[PDB]
C-alpha cells in the first residue's frame, strides 16, 4: 500500500494515524511539493488532482483524506469499530467528517494559509469563522467523550488532525471546554499521535 | 421523516433528488432562512449548528446535505446501486463527495457567495478556482459516462445539484466538454431533475 504525503500536512497526518489504528503498514513515499513533484506526468497518471495524501492499494489510486480513513477501515480493520456497519452509526460519523472539512478544517485554511502561503496580514473576520467552528465543536462534544459516537471513530482522528494543526499555529483551544477535554483525552487515546505531533512541528515552520 | 429545507439551496436539492431516486417519501418543512427560522430555540434544539438541509428520521437529527444522502439510500434503498456495498465502489464515491464539497461547490461559494450575499464585486482570482475545478471534473469523466462508478451513485446526485447551480449563474458550463456531456445526461436519468431546476430559478433570484 502506497502512500503519497508529507508529515506537516493535516489530511496526510488522519490518514497516518487511522492506519496506525487499523494496524496496516503503509509505504510512505514523500512527495515534495515545494519541487512540484505532484505535478510532474508519473504522479497526475495516479492522481490527475495532483493532491496529497494519495493511496495506491493493489492498483486502486485513491484521494481525499476522509474516503482514505473510511477505506482503509473498512478493508483492514479487524473490527468495524472505528466506523461500524450500521448506517445511523456511519451518518453521524460521515456528518461529522463533512464538519470537519467544510467547516472545522475550512475555517483553518481561510484564516492562515493567507498569511502563511500569500504573505498576506491576518483577516480579523476569517478568524470569527474559526470561532464559530469551534463552537458547534463544543456543543457538538456537550456529554460526550468522543465526537461521533460512544467510542473512537474516524470522525475523532480527522478532527485530532485538525485541532493539533490549530493548536500549533497557537489558537486558544483552552476557551472551548469540551473541545479542549476531548482533544486532550485524544493525544492519549489516539493511535499515531506522536508523529502527528512531529508532523504539526514541521507544518510550524511555515509560522 | 421531516426535512428541513429550502428549494433554492443546492445541498438540499441534493438530498430532494436523492429521497426521489430510493423512493422515500419526506415531510417536506420549509425553514426559512431570512426569517432566522434555523435560529430560533425550537430548531436549535434539533440541529445546533442551524443549517440546512437537516433530516429528523424517527428520531435521529442528522444534517450535512451529503451524509444525509448516503443514510437514505442505506436505509431506504430497495438496492445498494446508489451507494454499493463494496469498499472500494464506496471509496471512489466518497471521494467523489468530497470533491464536491470541498473543491467544486466551495468554489461555487468563494466566487459567488460574497456578490450576491455581501454585494461585493467579483473577485476574478476566485472566478479561477472555478475553472480548476471544472478542469478536474472534466479529466476524472474521461471516457466516463458517470462520476464514481458504473452508474448512478449519490456522487452524481451531488454533483447535478452543484453543476445546476453554476449554470443558473451563468457558468459556461460548455467549455468542458466531458462535463457537459455527463450533465446534459444526468438531467434526463437522475431523479428529481425537474424540482431541483425549480429550485435552481428560485437561487437565481438572488442575482
Ligand atoms: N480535501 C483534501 C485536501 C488535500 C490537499 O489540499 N492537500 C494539499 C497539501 S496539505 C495539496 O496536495 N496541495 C497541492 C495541490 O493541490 O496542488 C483531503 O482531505 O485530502
Ligand atoms: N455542508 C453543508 C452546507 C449546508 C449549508 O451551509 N446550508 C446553508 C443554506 S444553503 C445554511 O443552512 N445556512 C444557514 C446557516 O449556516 O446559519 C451541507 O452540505 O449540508
Amino acid at each position: 500500500v502506497d502512500f503519497y504525503y508529507l508529515p506537516g500536512s493535516s489530511p496526510c497526518r488522519s490518514v497516518i494515524m487511522t492506519a496506525k489504528a487499523v494496524g496496516v503498514e503503509l509505504n510512505k513515499k514523500l512527495l515534495n511539493l515545494q519541487a512540484g513533484e505532484h505535478l510532474k506526468p508519473e504522479f497526475l497518471k495516479i492522481n490527475p488532482q495532483h493532491t496529497i495524501p494519495t493511496l495506491v492499494d493493489n492498483g486502486f489510486a485513491l484521494w481525499e483524506s476522509r474516503a482514505i480513513q473510511v477505506y482503509l477501515v473498512e478493508k483492514y480493520g479487524k473490527t468495524d469499530s472505528l466506523y461500524p456497519k450500521c448506517p445511523k452509526k456511519r451518518a453521524v460519523i460521515n456528518q461529522r467528517l463533512y464538519f470537519d472539512m467544510g467547516t472545522l478544517y475550512q475555517s483553518f485554511a481561510n484564516y492562515y494559509y493567507p498569511q502563511v502561503f500569500a504573505k498576506a496580514p491576518a483577516d480579523p473576520e476569517a478568524f470569527k469563522k474559526i470561532e464559530a467552528a469551534f463552537e458547534f465543536l463544543n456543543t457538538f462534544l456537550e456529554g460526550q467523550d468522543y465526537a461521533a459516537g460512544d467510542s473512537l471513530t474516524v470522525a475523532d482522528i480527522a478532527l485530532v488532525a485538525t485541532v493539533s494543526t490549530f493548536e500549533v499555529a497557537k489558537f486558544e483551544i483552552s476557551k472551548y471546554a469540551n473541545v479542549n477535554r476531548w482533544y486532550e483525552n485524544a493525544k492519549k487515546v489516539t493511535p499515531g499521535w506522536e508523529e502527528n505531533w512531529a508532523g504539526c512541528l514541521e507544518f510550524k515552520k511555515y509560522f
